[PDB]
């Protein structure tokens, strides 16, 4: 679990969303695994605008923050779940980390802010949906 506030909104694995985000939606891409809601309390977070390629990730698994070098965002296959079907999943970054599907939602960093929310991972990789793109979000 885990979510980015900034402004008034609210970033979510769209996997993850509750009834609330989904009352209050303001976008969501299935093919990304990202929904935003909007909220009225003013967030907390700070969205990246860079092209970092390395930052460091909370992993509920472990209660642990790790280092991570990371592929820029693309377009990659995910297997079938019981949320989605066989498909590539865009604006994903990967890294050789620890990740369990509960990690979804932990945050990445780099020292300009928030670049991205853990989304895929398994055996010893690490998945993020990048929002450093969405540039509505400031507004
Ligand atoms: C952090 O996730 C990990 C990590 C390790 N092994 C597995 C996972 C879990 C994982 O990759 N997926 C794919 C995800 C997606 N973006 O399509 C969402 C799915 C929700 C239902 C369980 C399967 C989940
Ligand atoms: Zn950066």
């Amino acid at each position: 679990s885990g979510a980015i506030y900034v402004g008034n909104y609210r970033v979510v694995n769209r996997h993850l969303a509750t009834h609330n985000d989904w009352a209050n939606l303001v976008w969501e891409d299935s093919s990304r695994d990202l929904l935003v809601s909007s909220t009225t309390a003013q967030g907390c977070d700070t969205i990246a605008r860079c092209d970092c390629q390395t930052g460091v990730y909370y992993c509920s698994s472990r209660r642990k923050h790790y280092p991570v070098s990371f592929s820029k965002p693309s377009l990659i296959f995910v297997e079938a779940s019981e949320y989605y079907p066989a498909r590539y999943q865009s604006h994903l970054m990967l890294a050789v980390g620890h990740s369990e599907p509960g990690d979804c939602g932990g945050i990445l960093r780099c020292q300009h802010g928030v670049v991205g929310i853990v989304s895929t991972g398994g055996n010893g990789l690490v998945g993020f949906a990048d929002v450093r793109d969405l540039l509505w979000l400031d507004e």
